[PDB]
């Protein structure tokens, strides 16, 4: 009855015997390798993680990543394939996602416009209601782990990277700790206020903004000054590159991008904004080079600081 009661969580061989591991894609704790179930053939992502050192409190982080992913089932979120325990190390077999980061396919794209930026938006937000409404915050948005499926024509953007993702108790904030990349950090977090779902719809506003225009609402090189403006909600809407963004698009931004996370819009409500939910009327169709042009050197400048 161990091995009756525990099943798949119970310590096996299962990744050894029907697994071969490939190359490294990434890592960071953990390495993200490439691999290749035997019987029935398909290839994966497992992540590995190193069980011999681990703390009381690395093993309940472990867990809750795992439990998470295993919870969340959506063609807009990375898919857990299977969480398998061997004796020094865990793995966490995933769905592997070959079309790359979002933000590297649109700069290759011939044409670009507010409805493409809705369409992504629309996905991106479909994935962050879906967790919200399972009680997960995923607490780390951003344009590394919105990835494309597949390279091919019609490749849904989905989310990854769960390993800070919070399980919360229904509406309730509190303080879940100082987590998250600085450019997309929320106000309440920086302030150190109880917190919960809204952070997510910060993040997807900074993301909005640059689908948009292809530079962050929020930089400074003193940390501490880019923190007192992310504080202050201080972005703005400049000219010539904003006088052809559509009202409604500034207005969906205006309402993710709002300081107190109480009156921030939901993404219950973003996916019911005309903008996103009548793209097709609303959003405007003219192609945008000098975003194009903005995101290729945001994405450069990324690449060149990791
Ligand atoms: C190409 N690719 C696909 C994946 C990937 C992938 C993940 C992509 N990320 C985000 C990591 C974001 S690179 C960073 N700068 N941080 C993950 C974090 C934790 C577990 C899995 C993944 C996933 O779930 N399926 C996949 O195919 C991946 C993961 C790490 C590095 C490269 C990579």
């Amino acid at each position: 009855t161990e091995n009756l009661y525990f099943q798949s969580m119970a310590t096996c061989t299962r990744f050894t015997d029907d697994y071969q591991l490939f190359e490294e894609l990434g890592k960071g704790f953990s390495v993200v390798r490439r691999c290749v179930k035997k019987t029935p053939t398909q290839e994966y992502a497992a992540k590995i993680i190193n069980t011999k050192k681990l703390s009381a409190r690395d093993h309940q982080k472990l867990e809750r990543e795992a439990r998470i992913c295993r919870l969340l089932k959506h063609p807009n979120i990375v898919r857990l394939h299977d969480s398998i325990s061997e004796e020094g190390f865990h793995y966490l077999v995933f769905d592997l996602v070959t079309g790359g980061e979002l933000f590297e396919d649109i700069v290759a794209r011939e044409y670009y416009s507010e409805a493409d930026a809705s369409h992504c938006i629309h996905q991106i937000l479909e994935s962050v209601n879906h967790i919200h409404q399972h009680d997960i915050v995923h607490r780390d948005l951003k344009p590394e782990n919105l990835l494309l499926a597949s390279k091919c024509k019609g490749a849904a953007v989905k989310l990854a990277d769960f390993g800070l993702a919070i399980e919360v108790q229904g509406e309730q904030q509190a303080w879940f700790g100082f987590a998250g990349t600085p450019g997309y950090l929320s106000p309440e977090v920086l302030r150190k206020d109880p917190y919960g779902k809204p952070v997510d719809i910060w993040a997807c506003g900074v993301i909005l903004y640059i689908l948009l225009v292809g530079y962050p609402p929020f930089w400074d090189e003193d940390q501490h000054k880019l923190y007192q403006q992310i504080k202050a909600g201080a972005y703005d809407f400049p000219s010539p590159e904003w006088d052809t963004v559509t009202p409604e698009a500034k207005n969906l931004i205006n309402q993710m991008l709002t300081i107190n996370p109480a009156k921030r819009i939901t993404a219950d409500q973003a996916l019911k904004h005309p903008w996103v939910c009548q793209r097709s009327t609303v959003a405007s169709m003219m192609h945008r080079q000098e975003t194009v042009e903005c995101l290729r050197k945001f994405n450069a400048r990324r690449k060149l600081k990791g």
